[PDB]
């Protein structure tokens, strides 16, 4: 397994616009289109992002293209972030995937704010890290997703995903 497969599990795949748990227009594999409440504005963001008049519908290949752009942006966001980079360097492969997952879902700045969790992760205090990670709006907004990611940070294995 790898970051792409991991995220594909967590985000799913939608070919039409839907709203995320924040009520924001999204499409494909967790691609946020805009925070605007206007569906029309969201449809235009989609056309802009895809490069054609989509009438609000994309193909699987288009979804995957947005996905590749998004994972790339998440990884670059971590590598250029003073708080995230050092931690990412210290992590093993599987745990690095969990970090990329968090950034993909809530952004570089939002994850960089998990100050205590990041400290515990850099110190390989996995049990403590897991507990600190749950002290967050994230743990409550998307519980099952946050649990899979947290459990991954604790075990350093793909077990939370392979079961599925
Ligand atoms: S849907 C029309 C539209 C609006 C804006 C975001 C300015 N565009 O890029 C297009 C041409 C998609």
């Amino acid at each position: 397994m790898n970051i792409f497969e991991m995220l594909r599990i967590d985000e799913g795949l939608r070919l039409k616009i839907y709203k995320d748990t924040e009520g924001y227009y999204t499409i494909g594999i967790g691609h946020l289109l805009t925070k605007s409440p206007s569906l029309n504005a969201a449809k235009c963001e989609l056309d802009k992002a895809i490069g054609r008049n989509t009438a609000g519908v994309i193909t699987k290949d288009e979804a995957e293209k947005l996905f590749n752009q998004d994972v790339d942006a998440a990884v670059r966001g971590i590598l250029r972030n003073a708080k995230l980079k050092p931690v990412y360097d210290s992590l093993d492969a599987v745990r690095r995937a969990a970090l990329i997952n968090m950034v993909f879902q809530m952004g570089e700045t939002g994850v960089a704010g998990f100050t205590n969790s990041l400290r515990m992760l850099q110190q390989k205090r996995w049990d403590e890290a897991a507990v600190n990670l749950a002290k967050s709006r994230w743990y409550n907004q998307t519980p099952n997703r946050a649990k899979r990611v947290i459990t991954t940070f604790r075990t350093g294995t793909w077990d939370a995903y392979k079961n599925l």
